[PDB]
């Protein structure tokens, strides 16, 4: 099966790309695997595959770290994400995000049910496993638990059967047969949980699949619309119906090639201690345990020689930046366009710790709107900050057509030079806030409300008659012929490759 | 003479450092010299020395571009600035700024008058030069004039003789014997101009010296206090009295080794067209000409084989960033400390286009103040934004002791994750604003007032009981022994020099 449709083939693709380091000597899941992975993420090194994990027994489990992190080279910077999607390894972020949005105006391609698959090669019932006996990583030294779940897909279905959601949400081992995890509004796992709670009759049938098809984990990380079954979206995006197999203990369906599957229930009544966890913004607050949702595990199935993917998240750059930020930005771009706003591109700059999204404006269309900064900022913020796709984003930066929003240096330049603090901004205090940002949940104000802003880095004439400056840069402040002459004579004169 | 005391020796130092490219074939001062220099600045390449400038006659002049720009290597990134100051080329920015502040609590060392020097090797009277006939550069294609003056030092003295100021301010050729330039409040050239205007009796005696002692051009770029004669400050900083020679046509004194000296007057009545100019924030607004100050040139003196330094300023990184921003930040650090504020370090991040200054707080001292964010922010902003040292800076970012303010990535991280937009900020609308920032002079509000903010990126417990987090990074989220093990085994396992 293709790499974007089979995790085991994805691992092979990373090997072939010279983007994998296989570590065949013993590595401790208590911190060491995650420390190596952290170092990888901070230096854009090759992904580590831990083939000899202290505590692995009966095939459970190897670990792949940094599955969606960056490569060092500029030319294939996003190559791991491209390998999730069947794209060339040199694909740009625009091309990756366009691929992730492509299914949004296609008919879904529903999944195909098959009778078995690799994920059924081994099984452990309720009498045969103990989650505390598996080589679950301690990812950060102050974490409140061993976070088994950093890159698997939770599967839950609405009570009426019409919507099956796939999503990433963290979870840690609570005891031999339970996890605790985050289940928070407005996330779809929470929305579906609330449907079951209102019905009041049973716990939520649940499965958690690790090492799923890479294209599926990408959609799991993206805020596609309410009510949309990710499996059919991924089907449409990839042009192929995904092959799923039924769980043994419930009637949910998991990818046939999943490395590891947990089957059980998400409680509608029970909670347990959850966190703290070293999180996407770069912090852990030791001892901030809170009650989280509680999952009961009834069965484990797994591939021979199963591999657990792991995100050692925190400071730049890991999956929580490359995937959460970029995929939210993609959805926000679409949302703006569907609300008749003249946005061409959106990206969450890494420099912002993916708390900002820069929105590139088609300023020809803006001019035809005959509007003003105050009005336009309000319109944009109302659309984005009132929608789930905007949940994680606290600052929107509006920029004109000269800015490449995928280049953080240019976003920072535009923000710093074109947006007058205060006057060119609109604050939003009556919107949902993202509590995980330190200045929210550990800050001076309400954890769950406000703290958002639209920062207008459009210059005044961009609303009226057109750009009225040239940059004081090599590109814009010298004629073409002269620039070329300079470039052609650069090494002759004594001054100093794309792939590298 | 030493490199920090003699520009001609500074050029030799750049050569010896393998930090100079000598271009001995003809180069056009109409754009080509500045385009090469711009490319250098955008790529941190070696400084260009244009020895064969089309239009050079009778020794006037060669050009050195990028005299204070960055080197590519991290180890000697700031080596050109270190060579202005007799510091090792690996000096850190903290060490450079400490050197520039060192004279602030030393007795001045007044200059020594000598009877002659190299700057008297050649002269041209009022009948022998024409400024329009010199190889003055056109620096940016849309500039409103040929900017002769981008890295020389204006010399003006108070009417009472007690204060002689040295400063950089731009100026362009107006006609055969006049320049126009910026002379704007609160700058000391403006303050002194206003003294002469109130006296009303004569134009201001003036000199403009190019290729001055490097230590002197650094002080010329720094907002040392009102009333302080830069020559004595530089004397104290360097431990040596600077040697000056009298002008021929007035009683001002210029550095003996100056490459080129213009002598004349700054009018108290006349103006002429000035600008536009491709400026430090990265923009030019073609056609925004304004009236500027008008200088009359009565005499030129110059060294044999004179060299004119030139800043091809604009987008990152050039002298307007490395010197304006950093030196303002240094002065702001001192100002805060003299106002009993617990600031240890200050830097203007390049990413901010040097419009922000990050202030590192000694949080032990902060805790002892038993204050709050609102109160502290107000105090800091009142001190800085009401002072000339704060003129160019529109955003102050307060950070705790874990942040290295000289590392823009860490400042951006702290800003983005610790400062809640709105609530953790105080806007200042009744302070002097810096009109050259596009969002000021070409923005939606008053060009000269407001648009400033203090952004508090201190977390709440930093005011009370102490930091309550650990970073989710390799450094902080793993024990020492494990980190070292990982590092020691890094290349063994298969993963990937300081000078490079
Ligand atoms: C890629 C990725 C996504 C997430 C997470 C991680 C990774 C690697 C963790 C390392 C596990 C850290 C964690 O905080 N985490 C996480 C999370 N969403 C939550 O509700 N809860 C979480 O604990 N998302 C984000 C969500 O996956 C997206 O917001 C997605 O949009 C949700 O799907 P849906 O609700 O839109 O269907
Ligand atoms: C290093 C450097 C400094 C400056 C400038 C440049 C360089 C390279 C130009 C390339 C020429 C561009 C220009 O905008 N420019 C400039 C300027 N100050 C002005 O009042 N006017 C100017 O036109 N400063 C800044 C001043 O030099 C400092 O603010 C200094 O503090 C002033 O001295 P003082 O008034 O404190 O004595
Ligand atoms: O645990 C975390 O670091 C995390 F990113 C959680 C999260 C992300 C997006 C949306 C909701 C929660
Ligand atoms: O012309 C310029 O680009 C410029 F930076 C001017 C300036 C800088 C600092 C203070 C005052 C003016
Ligand atoms: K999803
Ligand atoms: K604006
Ligand atoms: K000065
Ligand atoms: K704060
Ligand atoms: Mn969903
Ligand atoms: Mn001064």
């Amino acid at each position: 099966q293709p790499a974007h449709l089979c995790f085991r083939s994805f691992v092979e693709a990373l090997k072939v790309d010279n983007d994998l380091v296989e570590i065949n000597t013993p590595i401790d899941p208590n911190l060491e695997a995650a420390a190596i992975t952290r170092r990888v993420c901070e230096t854009n090194d090759k992904a580590p595959l831990f083939n000899n994990l202290i505590g692995m027994k009966n095939g459970l489990f190897r670990i792949l770290g940094a599955p969606g992190s960056l490569r060092k080279s500029s030319a294939d910077r996003y190559g791991r994400l491209a390998r999730h999607l069947a794209l060339p390894p040199t694909a740009s972020m625009r091309e990756i995000l366009d691929k992730m949005l492509s299914a949004s105006d296609m008919p879904p391609i529903p999944p195909t049910i098959v009778p078995t698959g690799p994920c059924k090669e081994n099984s452990l019932d309720d009498s045969e496993f103990d989650l505390t006996e598996l080589p679950v990583p301690l990812i950060h030294k102050s974490d409140g638990g061993k976070y088994i779940q950093t890159y698997g897909m939770h599967i839950v279905q609405s009570p009426d059967g019409t919507w099956t959601n796939w999503s990433i949400a963290r979870a840690m081992v609570h005891d031999k047969n339970h996890l605790t995890g985050l289940v928070i509004p407005p996330q779809h796992i929470w929305q579906i949980h609330q449907m079951w709670k209102k019905e009041g009759r049973s716990d939520v049938p649940w499965a958690l699949a690790f090492g799923v098809p890479p294209a599926a984990i990408m959609a799991s990380s993206m805020p596609i619309p309410d009510g949309v079954t990710e499996a059919g979206y991924v089907g449409a995006m990839t042009g192929s119906s995904l092959e799923l197999v039924k769980c043994d203990t419930n009637d949910l369906y998991v990818p046939a090639t999943s490395e590891i599957v947990l089957e059980g229930t998400l409680s509608i009544s029970e909670t347990g201690p959850e966190g703290p966890f070293g999180e996407m913004h770069g912090y852990i607050f030791p001892g901030d345990t809170h009650l989280g949702a509680k999952y009961k595990v009834n069965r484990i199935t797994y591939r021979n020689n199963a591999i657990m993917p792991m995100s050692s998240c925190g400071r730049l750059t890991d999956e929580t930046h490359t995937m959460i930020g970029s995929l939210a930005a993609a959805e926000i771009r679409k949302l703006c366009q569907q609300n008749d706003l003249p946005i061409t591109d959106a990206f969450a700059p890494f420099e912002s710790q993916v708390t900002w999204v820069a929105l590139r404006v088609d300023t020809e269309k803006l001019r035809a709107m005959k509007t003003t900064s105050e009005g336009f900022r309000k319109r944009v913020g109302d659309v984005v900050f009132n929608h789930k796709a905007g949940y994680t984003i606290h600052r929107l930066v509006l920029v004109g057509d000269d800015i490449d929003v995928y280049e953080g240096k240019d976003v920072l330049w535009a923000f710093s030079t074109r947006c007058r603090p205060g006057m060119d901004e609109t604050l939003f205090e009556d919107v949902r806030g993202f509590p995980l940002i330190p200045y929210m949940g550990h800050g001076n104000g309400p954890a769950h409300r406000g703290g958002k802003v639209v920062s207008d880095a459009l210059m005044p004439t961009e609303y009226t008659t057109g750009r009225n400056w040239e940059a004081a840069d090599f590109n814009q402040s010298y004629p073409e012929d002269l620039k070329q002459k300079v470039l052609d004579n650069w090494t002759k004169m004594g001054f100093s490759h794309h792939h590298h």
